[PDB]
């Protein structure tokens, strides 16, 4: 049995978590703040700033088989980046990438250096797609029909949001599984559900990954435009939402395959469908689809229900908000369990959808 220690207990470090306890591993985690949202999801919590305290994590890395950072505070990233080499286990994480991934504008030169399309900057004509350089979670993205002068403007591209993760060990670029990101009115993920293989973004994720080159994991998201395929972002960091569904549609856990890329390997190259999606039970009832900023709003965040085909997650707060997950052979089946599962909701809550 192996045990992974989280830095960070948010989303990310739910992901992580969850497909820890698939790979029947320990979770040991890390956070700062007391009320960490997943703290009593992971097996063991241990509350210190890594920052103030480095000796606590040091000595927890002389018992775990890894250290895995899931949070994107900078000044913890670069922290844990100056003390990597104290650790007494790897750490699964690419600094190198991080570096480039989290400032929207460098990685537009990045991907602009290696001939992959992006959307242009500073269109002259409207709707232009407004963001900040460094926020993740479509914090601050907005369309628009004064800004800090660091805004990215670009041009609006309409189309499909689409989501690849990649793992590669320094060497060998494993390139994983499609997914669609659905989006809501403030451009937050509510849903995502798997693609069927799409050969062109799966050779630009895997040139993306090969030219950092990179050692970890990185998401890339891309919109199926209009004049074709516009890479908007890339995250060198392991993503919420999507490796859930990677997991049941291709059969593939992410963490693991992170694991294997900092011990033996990796190598290039299940397919059923899986359902995902947030649902917040509002004023009587009323369910609501909701982003992951909402959910990151929660107080508390654990396994609700589970039978064959269907998980569900509650995440307390201001408004209980509910992670869905169904599967199955197809979407016909899938469907039918997104059915049952929101009877459960129906029967057990008085739910309405
Ligand atoms: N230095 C640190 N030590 C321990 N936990 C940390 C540190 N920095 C961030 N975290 C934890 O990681 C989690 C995610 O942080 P972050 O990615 O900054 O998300 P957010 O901006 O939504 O709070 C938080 O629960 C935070 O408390
Ligand atoms: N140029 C664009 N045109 C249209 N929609 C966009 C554009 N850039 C981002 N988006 C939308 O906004 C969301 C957030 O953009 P992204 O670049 O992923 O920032 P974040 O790091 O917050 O995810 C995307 O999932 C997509 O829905
Ligand atoms: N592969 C597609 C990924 C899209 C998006 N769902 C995501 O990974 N979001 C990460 C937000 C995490 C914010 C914060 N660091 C936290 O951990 O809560
Ligand atoms: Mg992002
Ligand atoms: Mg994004």
């Amino acid at each position: 049995m192996k045990t992974i220690c989280l830095v960070g207990g948010k989303l990310q470090g739910f992901e992580a978590a969850y497909l820890s306890k698939k790979a029947g591993m320990k979770v040991v985690l890390v956070d700062k703040n007391p009320q960490a949202l997943i703290r009593n999801y992971a097996d063991e919590f241990y509350c210190f700033d890594v920052i103030k305290e480095p000796e606590k994590l040091l000595e927890l890395s002389k018992r775990v088989d890894a250290v895995l950072p899931v949070n994107e505070n900078l000044a913890c990233i670069e922290f844990l980046n100056s003390i990597k080499e104290k650790f007494s286990c790897p750490v699964l994480f690419d600094f190198e990438a991080y570096r480039i991934s989290r400032d929207k504008k460098k990685s537009k030169d990045y991907f602009k250096s290696i001939g992959v399309p992006t959307p242009q900057d500073r269109p002259s004509k409207p709707p232009y797609f407004v963001k900040p350089p460094c926020e993740s979670s479509s914090v601050g993205a907005r369309i628009i029909y004064g800004l800090e002068p660091d805004t990215l403007v670009e041009e609006y591209v309409e189309g499909e949001v689409v989501s690849l993760e990649v793992v590669g060990d320094g060497s060998h670029f494993a390139v994983v599984k499609e997914t669609l990101v659905h989006i809501d009115e403030t451009y937050d993920c509510h849903m995502v559900t798997p693609l069927p293989a799409n050969p062109l973004f799966r050779q630009i994720s895997h040139d993306l990954a090969a030219n950092l080159p990179l050692k970890g994991i990185m998401d890339v998201e891309a919109i199926f435009g209009p004049k074709g395929l516009r890479v908007i972002e890339i995250d060198a960091r392991f993503p919420s939402q999507t490796p859930t569904v990677v997991y049941y549609s291709s059969g593939i856990n992410l963490i693991e395959l992170l694991f294997r890329a900092f011990t033996d390997g990796v190598e290039e190259i299940e397919n059923k469908y899986c359902i995902y999606e947030h649902l917040m039970f509002g004023e009587n009832g009323v369910l609501i689809p909701v982003g992951e900023q909402v959910l990151s709003m929660g107080s508390d965040y654990g396994k609700f229900y589970e039978e064959p085909g269907i998980e569900i997650f509650l995440c307390k707060g201001e408004y209980p908000v509910f992670t869905m997950v169904f599967w199955g052979k197809d979407r016909e089946e899938t469907g039918a369990k997104r059915c049952k599962g929101l009877s459960v909701l129906k029967e057990r809550f008085g739910a309405v959808l």
